[PDB]
């Protein structure tokens, strides 16, 4: 393998589609990154590391800029009311075979499928009701 | 509408399909439990509040066990020999628009889907290189 | 260009072979991990170090493990029953060319030959005679 | 039977091979030392010893010179300009039969695997990157 | 892709070219070695971090040695008489698009065109008249 | 010679160059500046002394502002959300001759050569990897 690679982030069907490449491997931290100033691109960081004796734990972190009257390539400020901030701290106890690994995969993608209520949720700016 | 509806959190193709559904809403925390003894369920959870004046904060919890059945004082009980806990904290600021969100839930599933880098590592026990 | 990439660790002709992929260089720490569970990987690390103003100091470590299952009141877990420990340091002086590495090298790969003395006592379970 | 033999520590190809043979046995230590000037030889040391009650522990000690001349006052002598000092301890579980003991030499033969990382690292004054 | 490459750090018109490769990336900090001695060698060494909320900071330093060979002790070993050492700091904003980082290699490449002012001082053991 | 004469910074191919002008030569330190309001110019100085008694250092700096979005002679707040900074301190032992410093000029281009990794890496927004 050498799982390095960008890749497509947000799949808008092949037009407007949002890829992000790799950008820096500084710690055995990957990031990927689009083409943007980095105030307005779309990020993504990863990492492992053994957490206790028992647990090995992803660290992944996800930037998504506020898109909606952007000025491209300006400077809006505040940078924070023109951003979201996504961590994700996935927990693997070593026991975890390479199978028990593709069904925590499988829950992750299952949790966030189109129509599921959390997704559903977050796209209508709501909680759960 | 009423989006505390039961979903399929990993999906088997219609045989072995884990699916969960809601239980709780005490304390405002949604939850929702798959359909076993509540010491072998999977279990999520998602709560949102107003963090900061201008940020509204998701707070989504999954945990993926390992079921086992153990000899306890000579008795078999139904266990989970060992639980993975996926944590994901997501902050959206308030000027975000219903299409910003999308965004950022198109980034999740695409961050997720199968082939892409991070998904790939986590069922191969390995990390990003 | 990258050296931090996966390889085989043993060779066994074609099948059965332990390959061994990056997972962590936090601290100037580079490990290797094998697929499936942690806790019967194999482990490599490697790190480099200025040791003294005239001397680079490199420390290597495998760890073999002896797969087993490990049953405790009926709940079975993938574990190592033991680990065989290899912990080497190499000292090399800062005067030394690429050439005196190489021999360096060389010197090392002729002292496990097949073959030789100290291979053949380690795989025996012997010493010298 | 005996494998305190002499055997060839550097291949060059049949020609500049450097040679290292028996010495010493002195105390449960093995010696080789290749031939001429004790000064500029290369050393190889070798000791196995129970260092708990489950563990048997190999010291394997290599020392390889960079070989010079040393002038001082007119008088002429053979003496290495520096050494590299390579150290490794191995601990083996008693329980290790034959076979687990072979897959041990062979994670350290591949680990120096001429091209794999670690090896190349070596040879090229570099580490990982 | 991957921009962790060798490359000709000094341009001799081919026959004496200085070239620089890829030797270390621990602790985040990109490192180049030309194929010498750790004693003798030019180094280049490379590093991001956001040092404010808004800045990223990229710290490049490079060593260019004057070789020698120096009798210690009655030994000849490789060396440097000396060496020069440049340091350099560029702190870039947040909101810099790529375009507005082109301008930027532009500029640093436009500063140093032999011909122009500042290198024709360096190299003229001059100050600027 | 007579190096503080006007040259190209940026050039953009004869069409849309950026040429900087001598503005400044108080206390010794040579001032380039564009055509623009202060907060909108390109300025280069520099300025060499003595640093130790083996040393000469050669203070460079170069300020490069951010030009998408930029209002042509209007006021852009905060003034270090608009502009890029490079410091450059290059140290010359005083045993270097004139083509030693030659020699440093190359080095010095050659790390910013158009396809380096380093001038690749920031026109990028990104780090090594």
């Amino acid at each position: 393998a050498s799982n390095f690679t960008q890749f497509v982030l947000v799949d808008n069907g092949g037009t407007g589609d949002v890829t992000v490449a790799p950008s820096n491997f500084a710690n055995g931290v990957a990031e990927w990154i689009s083409s943007n100033s980095r105030s307005q691109a779309y990020k993504v960081t990863c990492s492992v590391r053994q957490s206790s004796a028992q647990n090995r734990k992803y660290t992944i972190k996800v930037e998504v800029p506020k898109v909606a009257t952007q000025t491209v390539g300006g400077v809006d400020l505040p940078v924070a009311a023109w951003r979201s901030y996504l961590n994700m701290e996935l927990t693997i106890p070593i026991f975890a075979t390479n199978s028990d690994c593709e069904l925590i995969v499988k829950a992750m993608q299952g949790l966030l499928k189109d129509g599921n209520p959390i997704p559903s949720a977050i796209a209508a700016n709501s909680g759960i009701y």
